[PDB]
Order: C-alpha cells, then structure tokens, then sequence
C-alpha cells in the first residue's frame, strides 16, 4: 500500500524556500519558489538574492536549497525516510566544510504548509578567507553530479548523511566542500529507517533572461540507488 508520506508526492507539488544566512557577518537573505515531482525525482527552482548581492557563490547553497522528492525506486520505498516525516517533516542539521576555507552550518526546518513543501533554512558561516574562493567570488557558475551517502542513526530516530562537493573553481582547481548531515522528524510518529544507500544527484545552473535581481535558476534530478534475480 502507499504510506501516507507517499501520497503527499505523487503528482507535482510546488515548493517554497527562504533562507536567512550570515556568512562571516554578510547577512543576506534567499527566498525561492518553484515545483518537485518526486516521481521523476525533478526540481525546478528559482531563487532570488532579496537582500541585494549575495555575498557568496551561488553554486555554494545548492546543496542547502528538499530531499522529500528524490525519486525512490519501487524496490527501494521502504527506504525513503523524507517522504515517511511528511507531513510533519523533518530537521536538517548540516556542517560543510569548505577544505582551506570557512564552514558552513545550516538548520533547515522541510514540512507542508498546505499544499506546499517548505524549505525553511538558517545558515551560519564562519571562518571564511576574504579572499578565498568563496568570499572573492571564484567559483564558477556551474556543478558537477555526485552521490549522497545515507545511513540509519536508530539513536535518533533518523538518518546521518554524508559527501563530498567538488566546486570548480576559475582557475581550473576544484573547491571541496565536505558534507555531515543528520536528519530527524519533527513528528513523534514512526518513520522509515533505511538500509544503507545513496541519493545520485545531477544538477544544471542557469539565469533568467528578465531577472535583474542576483538569482539562480536550479534544475536537478535526484535518484535513489545501491540496493538491488529475476532475469
Ligand atoms: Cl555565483
Ligand atoms: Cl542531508
């Protein structure tokens, strides 16, 4: 049968996000709005800087800005933890690490509001260079496909997640940003706490011709693998 979590996402279901940050004391603010269709694990996002220039790369908060819409293969639904939390949600606590930079940590608070799946975030950044890749903006506009790694943490009634980003930078090199996360209902009802396995992610950049304001177009595609004899 379908969970109650499940039905939550069977057609296409629009998504807002906002994000209040303060990197190295740049305080800014993300609000974002757009569709997932967990079906196909797709996520059509845009988001706009509401506070003026965001002072860090772009590329920098993909991985921030819904993990309710992976697309979980038939095979592998008792393993879908996100969707289980709905519609309550769950909390996203995250450090990354950006290797010879500053960190990040973020709180995302993922639930309904009606018909809407709210990413609510608040991220903190500290020790940046403010000449780094990060502050001095030399991370190009791009991304690169890489797999989420998720296991179960019983303790806590939820998952501990981990990967590493690799951002290009301008100059050819990469930026690593390494990722610790854990995840936990907001609810006190149960979940699914799954086998070991991996999210894999592709994700494309683009801009809105007609948006004056600093802003990102994000597409990505998210899909859930690593447990698999009928042929
Ligand atoms: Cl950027
Ligand atoms: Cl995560």
């Amino acid at each position: 049968m379908v969970s109650k979590g499940e039905e939550l996402f069977t057609g296409v279901v629009p998504i807002l996000v906002e994000l209040d940050g303060d990197v190295n004391g740049h305080k800014f603010s993300v609000s974002g709005e757009g569709e997932g269709d967990a079906t196909y694990g797709k996520l059509t996002l845009k988001f706009i800087c509401t506070t003026g220039k965001l002072p860090v790369p772009w590329p920098t908060l993909v991985t921030t800005f819904v993990q309710c819409f992976a697309r979980y293969p038939d095979h592998m639904r008792q393993h879908d933890f996100f969707k289980s939390a709905m519609p309550e949600g769950y909390v996203q606590e995250r450090t990354i690490f950006f290797k010879d930079d500053g960190n990040y940590k973020t709180r995302a608070e993922v639930k309904f509001e009606g018909d809407t799946l709210v990413n609510r975030i608040e991220l903190k950044g500290i020790d940046f260079k403010e000449d780094g890749n990060i502050l001095g903006h030399k991370l190009e506009y791009n991304y690169n496909s890489h797999n989420v790694y998720i296991m179960a943490d019983k303790q806590k009634n939820g998952i501990k997640v981990n990967f590493k980003i690799r951002h290009n930078i301008e100059d050819g090199s990469v930026q690593l940003a390494d990722h610790y996360a854990q995840n936990t209902p907001i609810g006190d009802g149960p979940v699914l706490l799954p086998d070991n396995h991996y999210l894999s992610y592709q994700s494309a950049l683009s801009k809105d011709p007609n948006e004056k304001r600093d802003h990102m177009v994000l597409l990505e595609f998210v899909t859930a693998a690593g447990i698999t004899e009928l042929y």
